[PDB]
């Protein structure tokens, strides 16, 4: 059986294997094309559960060991399997769609949930938090998306773009010196 609900999804795993829940993944769920796609525990990041990077080429993953060691099997599970999607589309040159999660998303996270009984969901937070997260997301083009330990990432409350106003702009102008595409609000 592919089913992932076993006795112990709603609950911590307090030695969870990342590599072999990977290898696993990549087998069961991806036809074996995630070979080039690595996958990494961060003990630093905590703006996104998960992120991907492209080269653009060579795919990376990055999990928040901050905000998934202490919750449920499930939450570590699903927060993989979705960013194993976005590898997915990126590998296969199939990452066309004009929305984050469009079409191409669902396809493979709905399927996946029909395989396993999970609930891989087009959002990015936990489906036991309420509704106190910011909504209005960029991401830098430049290389600091590979950078520990924000990826590129910039989550605001409100419509308000990265600019000089900001106390760290100079720096990463010498940093890094790329440009904060608008994504969420
Ligand atoms: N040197 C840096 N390079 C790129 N982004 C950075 C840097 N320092 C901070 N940031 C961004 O600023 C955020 C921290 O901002 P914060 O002090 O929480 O104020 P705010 O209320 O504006 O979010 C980080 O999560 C990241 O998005
Ligand atoms: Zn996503
Ligand atoms: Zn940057």
């Amino acid at each position: 059986s592919l089913s992932l609900v076993d006795a112990s999804w709603e609950l911590v795993d307090p030695t969870p294997d990342l590599q072999a829940l990977f290898v696993q993944f990549n087998d069961q769920f991806f036809w074996g094309q995630l070979e080039a796609v690595e996958v990494k525990w961060s003990v630093r990041m905590t703006l996104c559960a998960g992120i991907c990077s492209y080269e653009g080429g060579m795919c990376s993953i990055r999990l928040s060991e901050p905000l998934l060691k202490l919750r449920p099997r499930k939450d570590l599970v699903e927060t993989l399997l979705h960013e194993m999607i976005h590898a997915y589309l990126f590998v296969t040159n199939n990452d066309k769609d004009r929305e984050g999660h469009g079409p191409e998303f669902c396809k493979h996270m709905h399927r996946i949930n029909s395989l396993t009984g999970a609930n891989i969901t087009v959002y990015h937070t936990f489906h036991d938090e309420v509704d106190e997260y910011r909504r209005h997301w960029w991401r830098c083009n430049g290389p600091c998306q590979h950078r520990p330990p924000y990826y590129g990432y910039v989550k605001r409350a409100t419509n308000r773009e990265p600019s000089a106003h900001d106390y760290w702009w100079a720096e990463h102008q010498k940093t890094c010196g790329g440009t904060y595409i608008k994504i969420k609000e």
